[PDB]
């Protein structure tokens, strides 16, 4: 039985509003509704993995999970195995596989982040799981922000310190937050971005929705206009959005956009907005599509529409060869030429790098770098020919061109990361000089740059 080199994972998102489901949920886990739906001859087709985060979830765990492994069982006619679940309040991540990817999964993690400080703390957070898939790993989390037209910031400053101090991924990569952990990172939830137009514009908006016209509200979003200012969520991608606001509903019917403020909103407006989303980050050069974009119109317990998202994306094998790993193959080697980072810090003391890969048997430090002052007051720090030569654990080019190196340049003074990247070798040749390039993030904010080039020597 072969492994396979694609998988095809469901991210679901739900603000449940506190109130049990209705008794069928199946159109969700189909991707059967508005916007970028997902056509009728897959319907039997199960997912290979499929993840669900809701918030404002009243169920419990046991509860929630039995209505999810029976809606799949309807669908697929698979008895679908739980790989995790994680609770934090009542924000929730499951995350169910088809049972024959048993010996696959591996390397579990879970963990949740609460966000706030004092009257801030108590109810919005997120949750997070990690695993890997043979070769490849995987990381999902699902978070609920603040809440609020006018608390875009307060929803920023929750979204950086989810990507700080969610711990999850291979602790070995400790420069390195869930930004740069994972293969696969998809990251949703109810995120709770607005659309930005004045109050007294709901009816025009409300028309507009009915109208199908969502171009002059998502000029408006504010998830995507942070995102254009590169305020939030760096270096992730969204599907475009081609359904109806998710956001706020009368319940118990679709027919109805609830709003208007009231003593149970805080004297709040809740104009329809796009509050639940998905993106995804990976590696770069690494297939990932987004299949499906939507949400679902049959569902109405909550103030929410459920939101659906299917991806396929590449996953490789859990490669062993006559040498690696447990020892090197030295017919494999990765050289970098003319190498410089060009770093936005104020600071002066000297950096040195770390590179980090699932190639090597341990991460490589280089020495320290030449630090000259750049032509716009920016500071360049020249490796040239001076970076270590580094030994994969396996040659085969069918393994090391699928491989990846994460980056960090450090303080010598504090052996603080100022800087975090990420280089693919799905290069265009081998044993020949190519441009290479990646940013440089910290805490999730552009660093600086790393460029040079590379040589990459495999056993063909
Ligand atoms: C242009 C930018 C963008 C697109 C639409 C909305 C917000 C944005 F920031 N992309 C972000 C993801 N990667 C490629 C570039
Ligand atoms: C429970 C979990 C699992 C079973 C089925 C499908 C996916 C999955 F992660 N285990 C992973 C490690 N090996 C034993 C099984």
């Amino acid at each position: 039985q072969p492994e396979p080199d694609m998988i095809t994972i469901f991210i679901g998102t739900w603000n449940m509003g506190n109130a049990p489901p209705p008794k069928k949920i199946t159109s969700w886990f189909l991707s059967k509704g508005q916007g970028k739906t997902r056509d009728d001859s897959a319907d039997y087709i199960p997912h290979d993995i499929y993840v669900i985060g809701t918030q404002e979830d009243p169920l419990s765990e046991k509860e929630w999970l039995e209505i999810l492994k029976h809606s799949l069982q309807e669908i697929t006619s698979v008895t679908f195995k739980t790989v995790a679940i994680h609770t934090l309040w009542n924000i929730r991540i499951v995350v169910l596989a088809k049972p024959e990817h048993e010996n696959r999964i591996s390397h579990i993690c879970t963990d949740n982040v609460k966000t706030g400080i004092a009257n801030t703390l108590g109810n919005k957070g997120a949750v997070g799981v990690s695993f890997m898939f043979n070769g490849t790993s995987l990381g999902f989390v699902n978070s609920h922000l603040t809440s609020g037209s006018e608390k875009k910031l307060r929803r920023n400053q929750n979204y950086m310190n989810i990507l700080r101090f969610l711990a999850l991924g291979d602790k070995k990569l400790s420069p390195f937050n869930i930004t740069h952990r994972f293969t696969h990172l998809f990251w949703f939830g109810d995120l709770n971005y607005r659309v930005d137009l004045p109050t007294w514009e709901a009816e025009t908006i409300i028309q507009k929705i009915k109208q199908q016209q969502y171009a002059d509200l998502l000029s408006h979003d504010q998830l995507l206009t942070e995102r254009r200012e590169q305020k939030v969520f760096l270096h992730f991608e969204e599907e475009e959005i081609t359904f109806a606001p998710t956001y706020r509903f009368e319940r118990l019917t679709r027919d109805k956009y609830a709003y208007t403020k009231q003593k149970a909103t805080g004297m709040k407006y809740n104009l329809p907005s796009w509050c639940d989303r998905v993106l995804w980050k990976s590696y770069p050069l690494v297939h990932v599509v987004c299949q499906s974009y939507g949400s679902t119109s049959d569902i109405m317990t909550s103030d929410h529409s459920p939101v659906f998202a299917t991806f396929e994306a590449g996953v490789t094998s859990q490669f062993v060869s006559k040498n690696g790993p447990g020892t090197v193959d030295s017919q494999g080697q990765i050289e970098f030429l003319r190498c410089y980072a060009t770093l936005k810090t104020k600071s002066q003391t000297k950096f040195y790098l770390e590179f980090h890969s699932s190639c090597l048997e341990s991460f490589v430090k280089s020495q320290e770098g030449e630090n000259e002052e750049g032509s716009e007051g920016e500071l360049v720090v020249k490796f040239g020919e001076t970076l270590p030569k580094l030994k994969p654990i396996i040659s085969d080019p069918e393994y090391l061109l699928d491989q990846h190196i994460l980056i960090s340049i450090k303080s010598s003074d504090s052996d603080e990361s100022y800087g975090e990247g990420c280089i693919a070798l799905r290069l265009e040749a081998t044993e020949t000089q190519l441009p290479i390039y990646t940013p440089l993030t910290h805490h999730g904010e552009l660093t600086g740059h790393f460029q040079g080039e590379i040589k990459l020597q495999t056993s063909q």
